[PDB]
């Protein structure tokens, strides 16, 4: 297991979330405001889940084999159960932040959830190129995302006071930027063409992973925007 080359950037995700989670717990010490502390709690949950999750991938939990275009190729499928939890938690930090409606949260966690399941089913398709098929519907769920939270959750920010609009506006943009990267990597890596080898898949998930989590947690935390 520890010699494994992902083994050294599962722990340094491990290491990055815990602190991560401990840091927004310890910022939220100073907090009282009912609304500003909803936030603390989510953004410090998101990343003890992932530590979690990187904590069961080094000690050899989360992992299975799975047979296509050739070879046994190994899947961290315990990836997919950290992002199931903690993708819905990150919207619902966006969704309390511009207010959003019940259907609309309701609609979003739905597309998420169909995000990562159908990415997991295509992490775990036996036939080579059918995993592309899951893979372009996990990518369409996405883009949906992204059009509510870029389009939709804008116009109703822009609705609210301007600290609210400006904050949502910065974390929109990071969100776009940063989700769109992970279906390319899922592309290029072990689970899709093999073009990187599972070590270096796994340091550029670790870094998209502590930027969407922590630097994310970061710009919502230290603005004015969360207090009621
Ligand atoms: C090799 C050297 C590595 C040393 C890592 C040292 C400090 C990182 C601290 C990690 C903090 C652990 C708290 C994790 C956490 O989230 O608490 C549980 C949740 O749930
Ligand atoms: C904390 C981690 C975050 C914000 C993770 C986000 C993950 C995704 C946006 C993953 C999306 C994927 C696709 C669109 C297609 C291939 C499979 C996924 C699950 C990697
Ligand atoms: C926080 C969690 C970080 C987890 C990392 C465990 C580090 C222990 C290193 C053991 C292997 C050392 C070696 O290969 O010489
Ligand atoms: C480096 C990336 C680290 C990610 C994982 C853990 C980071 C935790 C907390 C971030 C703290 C950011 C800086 C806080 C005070 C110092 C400053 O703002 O200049
Ligand atoms: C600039 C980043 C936009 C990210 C969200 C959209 C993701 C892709 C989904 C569907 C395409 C939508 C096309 C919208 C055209 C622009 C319309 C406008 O600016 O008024
Ligand atoms: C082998 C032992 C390695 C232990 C590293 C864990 C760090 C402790 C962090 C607690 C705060
Ligand atoms: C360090 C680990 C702390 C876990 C973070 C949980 C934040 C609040 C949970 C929601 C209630
Ligand atoms: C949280 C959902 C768990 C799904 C686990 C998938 C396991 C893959 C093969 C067994
Ligand atoms: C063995 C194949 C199992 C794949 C599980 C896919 C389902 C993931 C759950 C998504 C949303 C549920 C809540
Ligand atoms: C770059 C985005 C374009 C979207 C296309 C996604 C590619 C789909 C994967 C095709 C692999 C072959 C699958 C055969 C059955 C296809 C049925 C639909
Ligand atoms: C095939 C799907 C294409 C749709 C494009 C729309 C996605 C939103 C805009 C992306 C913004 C930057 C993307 C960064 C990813 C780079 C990773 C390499
Ligand atoms: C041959 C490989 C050389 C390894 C270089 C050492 C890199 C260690 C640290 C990598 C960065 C991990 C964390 C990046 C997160 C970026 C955003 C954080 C938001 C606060
Ligand atoms: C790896 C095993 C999790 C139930
Ligand atoms: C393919 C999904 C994009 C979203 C358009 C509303
Ligand atoms: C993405 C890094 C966080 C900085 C907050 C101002
Ligand atoms: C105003 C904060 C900017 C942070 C972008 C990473
Ligand atoms: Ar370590
Ligand atoms: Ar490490
Ligand atoms: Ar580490
Ligand atoms: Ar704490
Ligand atoms: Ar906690
Ligand atoms: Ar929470
Ligand atoms: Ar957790
Ligand atoms: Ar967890
Ligand atoms: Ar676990
Ligand atoms: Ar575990
Ligand atoms: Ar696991
Ligand atoms: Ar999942
Ligand atoms: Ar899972
Ligand atoms: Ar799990
Ligand atoms: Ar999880
Ligand atoms: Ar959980
Ligand atoms: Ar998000
Ligand atoms: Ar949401
Ligand atoms: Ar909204
Ligand atoms: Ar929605
Ligand atoms: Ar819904
Ligand atoms: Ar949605
Ligand atoms: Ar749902
Ligand atoms: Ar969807
Ligand atoms: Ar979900
Ligand atoms: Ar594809
Ligand atoms: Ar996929
Ligand atoms: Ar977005
Ligand atoms: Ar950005
Ligand atoms: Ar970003
Ligand atoms: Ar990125
Ligand atoms: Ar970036
Ligand atoms: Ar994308
Ligand atoms: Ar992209
Ligand atoms: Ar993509
Ligand atoms: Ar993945
Ligand atoms: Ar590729
Ligand atoms: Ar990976
Ligand atoms: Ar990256
Ligand atoms: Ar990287
Ligand atoms: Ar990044
Ligand atoms: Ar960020
Ligand atoms: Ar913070």
């Amino acid at each position: 297991i520890t010699g494994r080359p992902e083994w050294i950037w599962l722990a340094l995700g491990a290491a990055l979330m815990g602190l991560g989670a401990l840091y927004f717990l310890v910022k939220g010490m100073g907090v009282s405001d009912p609304d500003a502390k909803k936030f603390y709690a989510i953004t410090a949950l998101v990343p003890a889940i992932a530590f979690t999750m990187y904590l069961s991938m080094l000690l050899g939990y989360g992992l299975t084999m799975v047979p296509f275009g050739g070879e046994q190729n190994p899947i961290y499928w315990a990836r997919y159960a950290d992002w199931l939890f903690t993708t819905p938690l990150l919207l619902l930090d966006l969704a309390l932040l511009v207010d959003a409606d019940q259907g609309t949260i309701l609609a979003l966690v739905g597309a998420d959830g169909i995000m990562i399941g159908t990415g997991l089913v295509g992490a775990l398709t036996k036939v080579y190129s059918y995993r592309f098929v899951w893979w372009a519907i996990s990518t369409a769920a996405m883009l949906y995302i992204l059009y509510v939270l870029f389009f939709g959750f804008t116009s109703k920010a822009e609705s609210m006071r301007p600290e609210v609009a400006s904050t949502f506006k910065v974390l929109r943009n990071v969100t776009v930027v940063l989700w769109s990267a992970y279906p390319v990597v899922w592309l290029i890596g072990s689970e899709g063409a093999g073009i990187v080898p599972l070590n270096i898949e796994t340091l550029l998930f670790m870094v998209l992973d502590v930027s969407a989590k922590v630097g994310f947690g970061l710009i919502l935390l230290r603005s004015r925007a969360i207090f009621g």
